[PDB]
Order: C-alpha cells, then sequence, then structure tokens
C-alpha cells in the first residue's frame, strides 16, 4: 500500500468520498492533488519525476488532451473491462469512464412542457423554433462532442445543415455556460435550450437558481440514437510511481462500492450497468442512451470543431 496521488480536475469534495471509502478498505492513503484546469501542464512539467498516479477528469475532450499529451499508461483490467461498458471507454486502454453526463433539452415547464416523445436534436434546427432556442458557444466541449456524435451518425455535410438551422434559430448570440442558458428559459428570452443534465441538480441545490430549473424540464432527447452522453473518467499517468495502488483505485471506482455514490455526489449516472441513479436523477426520467463509442466521438472531435467554425455558430 503506504499511498496513491489522484491529480484532480473535478474540485476535492466531489470525489473524497469515496477515496476516504477505499482508504478505510485498503489502508491505502489516497492524496487529492486538486490540478483543476492545471492538470495536463503540471503533470508534464513534473515529467518523469511526477508523483501523479491516477488523473481524474471531466468530458472526453479532457480525457483526449491526457492521451494526446502523452500522459497516459495501457492498463490490462478484466475489472475495468466487466465493470465499465465498452463505449465508455477506450479500446486501446487508456482512459476509462466512471461516470456519465446526458446533454439534454431544457424547455420552458410553462410555455411549451415535456417534449413529445421521439424529439431529437436535430428537431431544433427546424424552422418552427426560430428565435426560441439557446445554447452556449458551439465551441464548447460539452456541445463539440455533441456534434461530433452526429457526424459519426449523420456525416459532416448533414451535420453541417444541422448546424446551420440550430444557428438560425438562436435567440441570442451564444452565451455563458448550460445554467445561463436555463436562466434564459426563466426570464423568457428562450423556449428551449441545450445543457447537461447535472445541471438541474445542481440549480435546485443552489438557492437562487433553484427558481431557474423550476420554470424548465428536462428533457432526454428519445430519437434513433437517443440521448447523448459525456464522461468524466480516469487515466493511470504514463509515470506512476504507484501503479499497483493506482489501478487498485480506478478497478475500486468502477465498481458497486464507489459507483453510485460517485454519481450520485455529481448528479451524473453509473457507466456500470445495474447500479441506480440517485433518487433525484432516477425521478429525471428513464431514457435511450446513444450507444456510439466515446473513442468514436473523440474521432470526429476535431471535424466538429472545424464545421462549428465553418457555420460560424457563435457568430450572431
Ligand atoms: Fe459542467
Amino acid at each position: 500500500a503506504n499511498e496513491v496521488n489522484v491529480y484532480s480536475y473535478r474540485q476535492p469534495y466531489l470525489i473524497e468520498p469515496m477515496l476516504k471509502n477505499f482508504e478505510k478498505d485498503t489502508g491505502i492513503k489516497v492524496n487529492i492533488i486538486f490540478a483543476d484546469k492545471g492538470l495536463v501542464d503540471r503533470v508534464k512539467q513534473e515529467g518523469e519525476l511526477s508523483p501523479a498516479d491516477v488523473l481524474l477528469t471531466v468530458d472526453i475532450s479532457r480525457v483526449m488532451e491526457i492521451v494526446n499529451a502523452d500522459l497516459a499508461q495501457k492498463i490490462d483490467s478484466k475489472v475495468l473491462e466487466k465493470n465499465i461498458p465498452a463505449q465508455f471507454r477506450d479500446s486501446n486502454d487508456q482512459w476509462f469512464g466512471l461516470t456519465t453526463r446526458a446533454r439534454v433539452i431544457y424547455t420552458s415547464k410553462d410555455r411549451v412542457g415535456k417534449l413529445p416523445a421521439g424529439f431529437d436534436y436535430l428537431d431544433l434546427a427546424k424552422p418552427e423554433y426560430k428565435g426560441k432556442v439557446c445554447v452556449r458557444s458551439g465551441k464548447n466541449s460539452y456541445n463539440v462532442s455533441l456534434f461530433a456524435a452526429m457526424i459519426e451518425h449523420y456525416g459532416i455535410e448533414k451535420t453541417k445543415a444541422f448546424l446551420e438551422g440550430l444557428k438560425a434559430n438562436l435567440a441570442r448570440k451564444p452565451q455563458g455556460g448550460d445554467r445561463d442558458q436555463v436562466k434564459a428559459i426563466k426570464e423568457g428570452i428562450c423556449d428551449y435550450s441545450i445543457g447537461n443534465s447535472y445541471y438541474y441538480g445542481k440549480m435546485l441545490d443552489d438557492e437562487k437558481q433553484k427558481s431557474w430549473a423550476e420554470a424548465a424540464i428536462i428533457n432526454f432527447p428519445s430519437g434513433e440514437h437517443g440521448t447523448h452522453k459525456n464522461i468524466s473518467g480516469v487515466v493511470i499517468a504514463k509515470h506512476s510511481p504507484n501503479k499497483a495502488n493506482a489501478v487498485k483505485l480506478i478497478e475500486y471506482l468502477s465498481g458497486e462500492k464507489a459507483q453510485g455514490l460517485y454519481a450520485e455526489l455529481n448528479h451524473e449516472y453509473p457507466v456500470k450497468e445495474g447500479i441506480e441513479p440517485s433518487a433525484i436523477v432516477k425521478g429525471w426520467g428513464t431514457f435511450k442512451s446513444d450507444t456510439i463509442k466515446l473513442e468514436d466521438i473523440a474521432k470526429n472531435y476535431e471535424a466538429a470543431l472545424k464545421l462549428v467554425d465553418e457555420v460560424k455558430f457563435d457568430d450572431f
């Protein structure tokens, strides 16, 4: 044992409970380094001497930043294979999803209500939604990843046409984050937004923002390819000094002792099949998740960035 060093983009309080439980079960000391927007630079600068064991981050774009900075090592683990569905881990064994986040469509509770069953992201590009849609910058990773999935499913031409239609329907210049779009729904600026599911929980947890969530309905797209999921996950650092402990830790985080808790704390979904979401998350509804591999989203990420620039999505 001795220890394991977790460099985390995610705030320590959102990961500490499961790490404390791991410590109790194994006797392995878990050190948390809050690398924040750090994280690649810090580990790269620390180089061969870096104590980093587990790199914990959020969004496939950040996972790819780590992999593409040559900071990952390949891990062969039957536990990770069994616990994590293949779509939420690397076929090339360098990264592993631990939770998912759904990119959903929020609607005005009063002015729209629940979306009809069958509603797709694609429907937001239809002319009837002109002036009614709020989305943050198209270059934001949450959106680029969604568009990358669309490239996989539909190709660049159809995705480009979608982006053009979506742009045409925006109520305002893309601005702010996902929560800001729901604030805009609350204030009647728009009736539809795209945003991550977990924000609904985060807003309800906040005294000011709860009214934003209360004015909106969370809708899980239910077209052909269902609801887009992105991930939080982990990578074992290239120069991990406590590799065995590190692998033990991520195996633990992938399993039934940690999955429910970790997802619950973050209002996310567990990756491990059979683990329930929290009561609050479950209450938002059940839905079909896209089966697309996150590595295929990563593959199309650059093309999606290119398409966003081509259509000048943020230009109003
Ligand atoms: Fe977020």
